[PDB]
């Protein structure tokens, strides 16, 4: 088991892009068409702004709208930051929907209703 300690060999991996998995979990189940997103550096935007935009995604993919979404018995996401950090708030309660923020810090997360 030894890997590289220096250098290893070029890659094309959307270099230039910030990607990010998202991941969703429902009544336990493991979501089976995830994928990751791209998104501009150096830039500021609304949780609130970002996310009504994303609800529409999920909403066509998940047919869950802000009526299912009401009657779940939970909803929550963890967000990884890049620095490894991770914070888990629940969907119900949007505490940065008046927030500012950027992807550029943005690792990975997963959502979790049921």
């Amino acid at each position: 088991g030894s890997t590289d300690s220096n250098n290893g060999y070029k890659e094309l991996t959307m270099d230039g892009k910030h990607t990010v998995p998202y991941t969703i979990s429902v009544d336990g189940i493991t979501a089976l068409h995830r994928t990751y997103f791209v998104f501009p550096e150096n830039k500021k935007v609304l949780y609130q702004e970002i996310d009504s935009k994303v609800k529409n995604e999920l909403a066509s993919q998940r047919g869950v709208t802000t009526e299912k979404i009401n009657n779940a018995q939970t909803a929550t996401y963890t967000l990884t930051l890049n620095d490894g950090n991770k914070k888990v708030v629940n969907l119900k309660k949007n505490d940065d929907a008046k927030n500012s923020i950027d992807p550029s810090t943005i690792k990975q997360i997963q959502i979790v209703v049921k």
